[PDB]
């Protein structure tokens, strides 16, 4: 299958990279704002992430990987890319600002692609996929998904662990997440009208909303309406870390609730007991990784509040299961 | 006019000191610490996160003038060997954070030393421990040894306080995102006190830490004992921390109940605001905890509730702030 | 007189703060690309800068600042503004995006302003205040308060010429990075593959046009200097080293010289401070002595000068300065 | 075999290394902290990732790879028994960088005395002398970048500006500092602070020919890895195209080459000493006068790492 990405920004060019490790599907155009010159020295070398492990030379139009060129076009309205020329099936649409179902549609037409997958929430109407938690919804006819946003995706894992177990009456998210390129370098206005995001990203504790945990009914339905929270974005160019504070339907103590989540671990949920910190979970390929060290439960006059943090990398971990669900819908395809 | 010592002339020490020369019945006549002049001098006038010293500051033998008036310096590693008696001092402020007990702090108190000592930290649960303008009564002036609590116990009595007069709490679980502080690494080396994350580069990681503030409450509102707890994340901002607390309270509420109860609240310690303000905004306040009315959450689900709120407080400043108040009430009762 | 502001960023918003404590100039108009309620929030907050000294409150199409509405407006173009509504004879052009002659020119119209001043650097006069001051007459329609680098640059450059002259010499500026460069790694505007990446994780070198174009300030300097930058993680705040062949000195003649030099613009220290202690103040550049180095082997010598700038703050005192003195004139 | 007092962040990146080369093999280290404390630290590493192998804490010491690898805790190395495991010492500690105090059992790991680049002046060692070391970060940076200029045109006299990482001996914020510093007192990664660098003078003792012409100060920034060093000089010679090309010439394992407009985050963890950055280059020609401007990347702590390794491979090697 063949895939084309729309916005070779962080989640883009990282999605690029882990496609190389991965047969039967492969990338055979980029399109972005800019010449291919920039693209190919901001693929070969990242700051949070690494050198990349390869070789990337700029040609015309294009630049080569390991010796295969890949087209590079400058299209800003996604009505006119002619993706069918390279043969793409498939579309990543990870610009930003193409996330619902009404404009990434404009990437379906003649001389179009078939299929779409915005790597971001793209509204209600379009089916939200955390993969090792509901990719079995799929079935390979719809036009457009979404790969939900980074804490959902943390979110998820953990949230369904304590469910399945225990059951949840209700629960407050706080996520203390990196700073990411939404964000002004310095003060100035914020386009988007955030008086918060207008303020110095690298430099600030700085406060914003994030539908991840209110949206998690889309996910989850079991836990609809249930869930709720805010992030603090902090000084970390990537790494992120999700706290939930919950009430559990059944009473429990520290060690279940652990245990409870060492179970549920698999690809996409990690489980670890070492002290760590943000920096040990950039680059990894878990979508979440439940932080066993940082569990409480305060049972206060046979009341019980439960505290469950997870730590994920927004740039690579969430890029992880975008690409996994990528890989099972490229399969499905029809 | 009671003449005041500083052992740990430090962050909060020359912070204590900035502030002590606009309150006109103390002044501070001795600094202890364990390095030369010149380099207290230097950093009294020099502050990356405070500003530069609103004064002169100039280098003598053995001290240093401030807007003329000599102060003598020392180098003494024992409290138990301070003459505090030779400059007059009949109250220390122990800031080095090594003598943060009744037992050690009293070394200061002898023939040749001082009177009373005020620890600017936790000192244990034999010491009363004052949060200005939230249990400061308490103090009688017949006391050898007194805290002023920590950094975060001063934010979080205010609001917990508010929140138990106007509706009463079950239970609570508090989240600090914390600037990172001296007794974390600069790099990645061994912690003299064996904690696995303060080990870790302190400005270039989300680290997890433990806190007390959050049960031992208790001492400071007994109304409160044994109903919170909380943990920190530290984070990469040289001063300015905030406090999210998310507890469950006897009464129902909405989220206008509990910012209005909160701004009633609101005096010289305890702050309020609707402004969506970030850290560096509260950088050199002098209120110890300043609410964030834009930050609260009151969350609905099948009859039961969970509320949020949140506060800032510069750990430095607001602190300091609360340490000199308490400190100017004790030497006037004493 | 009466004052715009075109572009209330970072130049923009402290320009305005200053002109507060400056009776004789005001600013009545600030145009930008958004509404009133974000420059309202943008100028009460401040990151590097500190809380605003004043009050200010939200009204419609404008704000009050101390009482006395001022119009704010979202014009993209600067042909489309109508400044004389407002009074306005002068303009502040801060955006980064008019630096010529001719789109600077674009205020001068018949619904709009007499004269521009912008914010940045040949068919302009490039003013230093206390240092080519003088150029002035008050009959020029577009100048310029130069770079951020020359006004720190200037003055300790001309002091090396009028004590011992200048062979040639070589900058480099460690500087704060700025609005230009990508908080994250991603497609740079401009085209830099540096800028590109992300500001506040690296060292970024960069091209910086300061030193050559030192001789549109100083012709006496012209064409001999050239330099480069090394952009750090620190939100503002600058130094500027310069190693030049020159008479033959000492160490103490050169800070000497330095010191006789000084005035409300140039400043001297000879204190250890770092790049947080000349955050906010309003010499436009800052010797420090404890860093001059004289070098003499076999006869031969290199001289190396350095001295402080906030970016931000100090040149936004010197744009001030020379706003006040061309208002007059 | 080797031992390492100080497991510091060379100390740590010296052992990383060493797991890669046949002939050398660490059986103790010796710091001040528990073995837990250690066996951590190698595993998570901030700026050099997680370690590529597996740690196990055991009884005085821990085990890589199934190798276990003993522990101590001696602050006077005098005290310390090497010979128990028979160790033929990385000195790491940054406390014993001197001929009397390192000779108290060696490879220093820092700074007349002693034997001072590995591919610059390897060839001075025979394998006879107890105390060596291995220079600075900076010094191993420059000298190929020096070495070459000297070589094909000759310096009269130069100045450096190391744009540096800040370091373990910076404050994490404002506070007094040990060694009386009033700059390395201030919050190393909050500011841009000037200090002290004697690479650039004591490069006499590596290149004897270039002894006394250099000088240089050093301005550290707030990255916590990752350095550049610029060399203003004038040479014996009278091209930009031509300082770039020899470059490339001298180019080898431990000196770099490039021309990709790179920055401070691309060279972290590389394996090169010192890495030339062409896009740098100046050659500025006034009235007949030239200054050259030459600039090198290096990552002050993997970069120098690697050939403190080397040069204890090769040391080893003619014992
Ligand atoms: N960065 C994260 O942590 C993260 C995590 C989860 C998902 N996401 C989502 O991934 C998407 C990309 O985020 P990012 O952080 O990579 O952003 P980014 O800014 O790095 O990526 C944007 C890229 O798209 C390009 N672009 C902008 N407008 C375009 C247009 N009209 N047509 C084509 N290309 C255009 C930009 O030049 C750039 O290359 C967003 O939807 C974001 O919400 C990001
Ligand atoms: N930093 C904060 O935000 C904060 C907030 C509240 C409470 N506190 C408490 O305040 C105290 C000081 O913390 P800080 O952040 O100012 O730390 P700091 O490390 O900046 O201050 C410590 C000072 O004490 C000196 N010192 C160390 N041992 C000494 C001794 N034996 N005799 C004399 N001086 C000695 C040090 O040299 C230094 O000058 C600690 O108890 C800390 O827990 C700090
Ligand atoms: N940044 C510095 O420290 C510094 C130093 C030297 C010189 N300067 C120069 O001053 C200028 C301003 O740069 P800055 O640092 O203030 O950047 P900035 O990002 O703060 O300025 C951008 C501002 O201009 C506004 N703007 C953009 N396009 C506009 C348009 N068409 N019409 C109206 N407003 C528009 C933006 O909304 C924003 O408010 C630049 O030329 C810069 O090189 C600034
Ligand atoms: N990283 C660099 O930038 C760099 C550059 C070149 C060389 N070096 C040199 O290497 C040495 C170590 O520096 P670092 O960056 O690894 O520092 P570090 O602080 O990370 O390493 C110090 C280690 O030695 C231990 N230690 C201290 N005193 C000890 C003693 N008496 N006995 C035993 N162990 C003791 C410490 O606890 C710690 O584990 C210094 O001399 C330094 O100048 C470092
Ligand atoms: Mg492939
Ligand atoms: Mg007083
Ligand atoms: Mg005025
Ligand atoms: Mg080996």
């Amino acid at each position: 299958v063949k895939v084309g990405i729309n916005g070779f920004g962080r989640i883009g060019r990282l999605a690029f990279r882990r496609i190389q490790n991965v047969e039967g599907v492969e990338v055979t155009r980029i399109n972005d704002l800019t010449d291919p010159n920039m693209l190919a020295h901001l693929l070969k070398y990242d700051t949070t992430q690494g050198r990349f492990d390869g070789t990337v030379e700029v040609k015309e139009g294009g630049f080569e990987v390991n010796g295969q060129f890949v087209k590079v076009s400058a299209e800003r309205e996604p009505a006119n890319i002619d993706w069918a020329t390279d043969g793409v099936e498939i579309v990543l649409e990870a610009t930003g600002f193409f996330a619902s179902k009404e404009k990434a549609e404009q990437h379906i037409h003649e001389n179009g692609a078939k299929k779409v997958v915005i790597t971001a929430p793209g509204g209600n109407d379009v089916k939200t996929v955390v993969f090792n938690t509901n990719h079995d919804i799929l079935d390979g006819t719809e036009t457009v998904i979404s790969g939900a946003s980074c804490t959902t995706n943390c979110l998820a894992p953990m949230a369904k662990a304590l469910q399945d177990n225990f059951g949840v009456k209700q629960g407050l998210m706080t996520t203390i997440h990196a700073y990411t390129g939404d964000q002004m370098i310095l003060d100035g206005p914020h386009r988007g009208g955030d008086l918060r995001r207008a303020r110095a990203g690298a430099a600030n504790i700085v406060p914003n909303s994030t539908g991840a945990a209110k949206a998690i009914g889309l996910v989850i339905p079991e836990l609809n309406g249930k869930l709720d929270g805010a992030a603090q974005r902090v000084p970390v160019p990537t790494g992120s870390v999700t706290e939930l504070v919950a009430t559990l339907e059944k009473d429990v103590t520290v060690e279940e609730v652990n245990a409870a989540m060492k179970a549920a671990a698999n690809d996409s949920y990690g489980y670890t007991e070492d002290p760590i910190v943000s920096s040990d979970i950039v680059g990894i390929s878990h979508s979440s990784l439940f932080d066993a060290t940082q569990t409480k439960v305060q049972t206060v006059d046979g009341n019980q509040l439960v505290k469950v943090v997870s730590w994920y990398d927004n740039e690579m971990s969430y890029t992880s299961q975008l690409v996994r669900t990528l890989e099972y819908f490229a399969k499905i395809a029809k």
